[PDB]
């Protein structure tokens, strides 16, 4: 069995290997990359996402989100308070202000220490979930707006034609902006490209051990667990590495820098934070190996998780027994 300790693997494809996306995902899995839940892909030196980032300041962040925490430093939730619209140039200036900028630090480890010590005492503003793409249309390799769609994959594997679309999302971050512990919708893969700016630190639980994280989360968030049998789908709960280690939960960590891709694998729980002003692009995707995970994915039906249009068909075809309850949660 490849990668039996479930370590995060880092890949350096050549320009030739970078042509066929599906083939390279399958290669990484042949080497055991999925056992970690997360892999890093460093593009060949010949490749670029676009020519420059000099002209992005007029993109609008219609609904910036202020991430307000409650709890203790290592075990907290966050809620998202909506703020007035602002452009990417305005948000960049805000991120760089004395109130929000990255503090002086020695290295990524010192900054990680400062994040976990101090996150709860601040409320950073995240420009998340913005439909769009920063890949040039002429970038042919690993262009996250040109991937095979999940609807087409389901149709190829299972024969059923379904409605829905699959487009990328932009994320504009600042120091301390936070992504809570989650798996993807329907336990899909994700791919994330850090286009520019400061790093993103990731934490991940191997898919084979995801239920250990869920059991800890039910202990640590007992009111939320009574409210919903899949409350991590709400994407609000944070647990620090120190608390994970105290409770014996297997996990790994890695820092993504600008110019790098990360892939999350089906049922790989992940969480993390941004180091300073940055911009990422991410999208969900599927492979044949996903189908079995999609069929078994948990679902939130309490009303909180509320998701895209395209998840309807995935539930309806892969999980017909759960469909009626889940759809009630959507309405
Ligand atoms: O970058 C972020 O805020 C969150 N991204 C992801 O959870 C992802 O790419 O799957
Ligand atoms: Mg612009
Ligand atoms: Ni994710
Ligand atoms: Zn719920």
């Amino acid at each position: 069995a490849q990668n039996p300790n479930c370590n995060i693997m880092i890949f350096h494809p050549t320009k030739e290997e970078f042509n066929d996306f599906d083939k390279y995902i399958a290669y990484m899995e042949s080497q055991g990359a999925h056992r970690a839940g997360l892999a890093k892909i460093i593009p060949p030196k010949e490749w670029k996402a676009r020519e420059t980032y000099d002209n992005i300041s007029e993109i609008l962040i219609a609904t910036p989100l202020q991430q307000v925490a409650s709890g203790r430093a290592g075990v907290f939730t966050q809620y998202h308070k909506k703020k007035k619209a602002m452009t990417v140039g305005e948000y960049r200036h805000l991120a760089n202000s004395k109130k929000y900028q990255t503090p002086p630090h020695q290295n990524f480890e010192d900054l990680e220490r400062k994040y976990w010590k101090n996150r709860i005492y601040n409320s950073p503003i995240y420009g998340a979930d913005i439909s769009g793409s920063l890949f040039d249309e002429n970038t042919k390799q690993w262009n996250l707006g040109h991937l095979g769609t999940i609807q087409d994959l389901l149709e190829k594997e299972c024969g059923v034609v379904i409605e829905g679309v699959n487009t990328p999302y932009l994320y504009f971050g600042m120091w301390k902006t936070t992504f809570a512990w989650h798996t993807e919708d329907m336990d899909l893969y994700s791919i994330n490209y850090l286009h520019l700016g400061e790093p993103k630190t990731w934490y991940v639980v191997p898919p084979e051990h995801g239920q250990r994280l869920e059991r800890l989360a039910r202990e640590l968030f007992p009111g939320s667990s009574r409210g919903c049998g899949a409350f991590l789908r709400h994407k609000v709960a944070l647990i620090s590495p120190t608390v994970l280690k105290e409770n014996g939960i297997p996990f790994n960590r890695i820092t993504q820098e600008a110019g790098e891709f990360m892939v999350t694998f089906p049922y790989g729980y992940h969480a993390g934070f941004n180091h300073g002003f940055n911009c990422a692009e991410a999208i969900n995707f599927a492979t044949p190996r996903w189908i079995d995970y999609g069929k078994m994915a948990s679902q939130c039906s309490c009303g909180e998780a509320r998701v895209t249009f395209s998840m309807d068909a995935f539930v309806r075809i892969l999980q017909p027994e759960r469909y009626d309850l889940w759809k009630r949660g959507q309405d």
